[PDB]
């Protein structure tokens, strides 16, 4: 149906491991969107065709204001092209580099939008598994949007494919290759909330080998400026035992959240 010919391409919006994402406008409708480009050879060399298919299937059928839309796809013997909703205010990653740390109101508001988004996902037993600042985008009114569903699945699950880069956001059960469920996204939520307030993730470390050690041991400390209510929430989500991690409904009505977030559930 669609092809390269139907689009005028604009400036680069970002780069990922496989993905190279561009601003683009559809010629007849003048519709502005984002074009995620993937090189078939690398997709094959790494054998992650199944991830791409998972990404397209899951993201196209989801509908939530805090989840990034995927409108379709096409391909052309060297490349695959994913047609995405354009997020005009960029990544949460960029915003963190800009401001160094977020205040409590900003942090709590992001956490609420996230927990709403994940709640919707878990109600279809979809687990995202790759929640981090580069994969969180911002809409025109500054609202948070989860994106990049390459690693997502239905639960329960084992990990069949190789973890490529950073360990910083993954729970103990996932790095250790065990099986896992919805609770992995709740660990990641804890990691984010820490990083939003402090400027760095709680198990950050100079080598792969050491980060692995700090995560399986749950070794983290707070700077003095982190308030008691934030400490309470984070300590509850970063539980070694998945079953001890709270439910999203509890996160959404935690006192520190309700006091500080400017958005409802
Ligand atoms: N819809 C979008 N709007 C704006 N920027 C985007 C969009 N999608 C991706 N980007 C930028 O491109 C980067 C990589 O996109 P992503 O889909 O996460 O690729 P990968 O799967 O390779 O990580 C993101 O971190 C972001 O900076
Ligand atoms: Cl190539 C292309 C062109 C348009 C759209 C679209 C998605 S939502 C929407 N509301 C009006 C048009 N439109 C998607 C892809
Ligand atoms: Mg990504
Ligand atoms: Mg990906």
């Amino acid at each position: 149906q669609w092809a390269l010919e139907d689009f005028e391409i604009g400036r680069p919006l970002g780069k990922g491991k496989f993905g190279n994402v561009y601003l683009a406008r559809e010629k007849q409708s003048k519709f502005i969107l984002a074009l995620k480009v993937l090189f078939k050879a690398q997709l094959e060399k790494a054998g992650v065709e199944h991830q791409l298919r998972r990404e397209v299937e899951i993201q196209s059928h989801l509908r939530h204001p805090n989840i990034l839309r995927l409108y379709g796809y096409f391909h052309d013997a060297t490349r695959v092209y994913l047609i995405l909703e354009y997020a005009p205010l960029g990544t949460v990653y960029r915003e963190l580099q800009k401001l160094s740390k977020f205040d409590e109101q900003r942090t709590a508001t992001y956490i609420t939008e996230l927990a709403n988004a994940l709640s919707y996902c878990h109600s279809k037993r979809v687990i995202h598994r790759d929640i981090k600042p580069e994969n969180l985008l911002l809409g025109s009114a500054g609202e948070l949007k989860i994106a990049d569903f390459g690693w997502s699945v239905h639960a329960p699950s084992s990990r069949r494919t190789t973890l490529a880069g950073t360990l910083d956001y993954l729970p103990p059960e996932m790095i250790e290759g065990r099986m896992h469920d919805e609770k992995v996204d709740l660990w990641s939520l804890g990691v984010l909330c820490y990083e939003f307030l402090v400027g760095k993730p709680p198990f950050e470390a100079n080598t792969y080998q050491e980060t692995y050690k700090r995560i399986s041991r749950v070794e983290f400390t707070f700077p003095d400026f982190v308030t008691e209510g934030a400490r309470d929430l984070i300590s509850r989500l970063l539980k070694h035992n998945p079953s001890q991690r709270p439910m999203l409904r509890e996160v959404l009505e935690h006192p520190w959240i309700t006091a500080n977030s400017s958005k409802p559930s």
